[PDB]
């Protein structure tokens, strides 16, 4: 009846509100290709799971009925996991299957090679319009899409490429040399995935053509895969924009051991830089003994200087990687945020300074309100160079995080503060 | 004519690296469909700009071979800008393209109506496939897309869906609602842009079928400007994270008094956040003039704190914005992270103290350590909790910014520090 009717997505929906033995039965009822696709839009962590509890009947028709792809990271995840039954899991697939998975389970899974399946269309570049339609409906089985036909030569790389629409809008003697594009848009195996992300958002493709090390057509990589590449590869960023270092983490299906792993880490790196503003703090007791006000100003200071920062950091390391500045943009964007931190301190000195007066210390009065604009204008620019640095540097901008800031703007803060009250103490 | 050989990606690259003049002689002088494409991928602001500055024969032109989603929202942004030249511009515009135009920008373009084209492939059960195939070929010049045909009744509505790889492998003889789907799955004119992106990044589709109230075909959704799409209301949401609150700010063409704005409503915010802290300094003056060593150690505690929030409230945003989190989950988390917090704190304590210890003040180290594990532990519960209820109100959780969450730690870690210093100095 319904077994037919539903599709799996319903059940990728319902799967997060269901019993274990209930999912169970689910996988093993279903079409042979619902329960497979099922199983493709699920966790690494999970299907693991899954490809050891199910039975080898089942795991044979979801094996073979799973595209190469995404086959081979669930074999991958299943390799990362138990290597053993790993490999017994793969004694159960066919020879040139197994030969195919085994060739691009090599490849990197954050590089074109791991987001790419071998099931192209492939003709060479003398047939005609009608031959390769005639190939298509006999060849559109084992396909992944028949909807752009990549031309090749006698060895394998790159020659043309064809839409599916070009053909049928074609004169059916015409040949394919006459009416394909040359210059065609390709990634390479070890190019990376949001390279490859990049350029199918950019040229407004939906599916890119991976070549080899040499140039031979091996692969394609579809806008389907590469959403999710996107999505993981934003979440990457938010995360260790909040200073959390693990790449792919599921907070719903992890222990407060790893969170404890990932956060400790970097909380520790900044909370030592942490202490040297205490020792900082430590040397400049003279002045503070004298004048105790100053302290009561320490906090609002330090914060607002590391909203700043936090602000300029982001709104930059996001200019960098929606690839909206280059590097050597840098001199031509200080100057533009300099005059806006300028703005920015003038602005909220004024409120802060209309508090000191209603605090009741119109004398250092100066002292506070001179040190927030000093503070907010530099806070501001290290929040803006710090990735700029970090890429002349070869590093993730994203590293630059919130925390580490808001850390470093207490440090110059305190710096600033401290040996503003001094100075002026000398007067 | 070899400055025509070139793909409008690779003078895209080149756009940031040119001279306003230089700019637009380039656009006033290339191929219609390259200038088209070309001023169909800038932001609006120059897109209008080029729109006004580009003499009225070119315009015509440009206007003509861009897309309709496209046309739309060009049209649109001179709209926003100037709301004459916007008629004046459109005045260019032939009838028949006009008036879709017209249906275009009615609809709000955060909404599915609003990124969709009309350019769309319908065709009715009655055919074959041989029919259909005949109505590919003799349509396919004006379409956006003829890799999905559309089936719908004598009243408009929508029926079922078709891929043209079903139609070429299907005999030509036959029926074609024998081969299409009824269960197609659409999206409604005033579903939010967020919503169809979820949709279309779910099922591994390309195109998804706009309709009204009454069930009728209006138009089609493209992945690649979904895909823009999913990049915008990611870029806004970290934005949103860095306590910035403009929809679609771009950096690179946005002056310092924009920047300016944008900016400065929450950093005043945050800022009439902090005096409360002067003031809470201020009133425990008392117990603050007895021990230096206390002040002395007071950004350590503070920034750590706001830290451990920042990370907690980064996390769970992410995973509600994701939906691997719903609204309900919280009280597991709650639990979840309560642990993860006091464990954050113990650790981080034992090397404060270390320095408390060493730093020459051997006096009270607890006051200090203690402290630390209290503020670090509930700063993490609440930077991991402020998203949730943010969410249960019907507002955007990621204004649970980073400089929030560390300018509330400011405030309860020092309440929390303090009296712990009046507590265990007395
Ligand atoms: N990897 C690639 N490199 C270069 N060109 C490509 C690549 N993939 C696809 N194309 C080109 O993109 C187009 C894809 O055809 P498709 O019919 O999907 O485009 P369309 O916008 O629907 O219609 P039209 O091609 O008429 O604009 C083809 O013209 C083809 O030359
Ligand atoms: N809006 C929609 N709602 C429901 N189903 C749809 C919708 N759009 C497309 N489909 C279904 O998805 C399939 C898309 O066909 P297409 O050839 O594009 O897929 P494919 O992955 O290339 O190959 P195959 O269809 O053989 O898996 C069609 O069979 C179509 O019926
Ligand atoms: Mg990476
Ligand atoms: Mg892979
Ligand atoms: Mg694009
Ligand atoms: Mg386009
Ligand atoms: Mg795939
Ligand atoms: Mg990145
Ligand atoms: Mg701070
Ligand atoms: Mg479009
Ligand atoms: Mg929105
Ligand atoms: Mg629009
Ligand atoms: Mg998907
Ligand atoms: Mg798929
Ligand atoms: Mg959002």
């Amino acid at each position: 009846e319904v077994l037919e009717e539903i599709h799996p997505q319903d059940l990728l929906a319902l799967w997060d509100e269901l019993k274990g033995e209930h999912r169970y039965v689910v996988l093993t009822l279903l079409p042979k290709a619902k329960a497979a696709e099922v199983l493709s839009h699920l966790s690494p962590e999970e299907q693991a799971e899954y490809l050891k509890t199910l039975p080898p009947w089942r795991l044979r028709e979801i094996l073979e009925e799973l595209s190469l792809d995404d086959l081979a990271d669930a074999l991958q995840a299943v390799r990362k996991e138990d290597p053993a039954y790993f490999q017994r899991l793969k004694d159960l697939l066919d020879p040139r299957t197994r030969a195919e998975v085994e060739a691009l389970a090599r490849y990197e899974e954050d590089e074109a090679g791991g987001l790419m399946t071998p099931e192209y269309v492939a003709v060479r570049e003398g047939m005609t319009v009608e031959e390769v339609l005639r190939f298509l409906r006999r060849a559109a089985p084992d396909a992944e899409t028949i909807y752009y036909i990549y031309v090749v030569d006698e060895k394998g790389r790159l020659k043309g490429v064809l839409s599916l629409r070009d053909l049928i809008v074609a004169d059916p003697r015409t040949r394919v040399a006459e009416i394909m594009n040359p210059k065609v848009v390709y990634v390479r195996t070890d190019t990376d995935q949001e390279e490859v992300a990049r350029l199918m958002a950019d040229y407004d493709f939906t599916v890119l053509p991976v070549v080899d090390e040499e140039g031979r057509l091996v692969g394609i990589v579809t806008v389907d895969d590469v959403l999710d590449v996107l999505e993981a590869e934003a979440t990457e960023d938010i995360h260790k924009l909040g200073a959390v270092d693990v790449p792919d983490l599921v907070y719903s299906e992890a222990g407060p051991v790893a969170l404890w792993l990932a956060r400790v880490r970097w909380l520790v790196i900044l909370i030592l830089t942490g202490m040297v503003t205490s020792s900082i703090l430590q040397g400049f007791e003279s002045v503070l003994e004298a004048v105790t006000a100053l302290a009561f100003y320490v906090p609002v200071l330090l914060g607002t200087g590391g909203n700043t920062g936090n602000q300029s950091a982001t709104l930059i390391i996001r200019a960098l990687a929606t690839r909206d500045l280059d590097l050597r943009d840098w001199r031509r964007v200080f100057l533009k945020e300099m005059g806006v931190g300028l703005l920015l301190g003038l602005t909220l000195s004024f409120l802060l300074v209309g508090k000191v007066y209603w605090d009741g210390h119109p004398l250092l009065l100066p002292v506070v309100g001179v040190s927030l604009v000093l503070i907010v204008f530099f806070a501001n620019l290290v929040g803006a160079m710090l990735p700029f640095l970090l890429r002349r540097l070869g590093v993730d901008p994203a590293l630059v995080s919130n925390p580490l800031v808001a850390t470093l703007s207490d440090v110059t803060g305190l710096l600033i503060y401290l040996s503003v009250a001094r100075l002026l103490l000398e007067a």
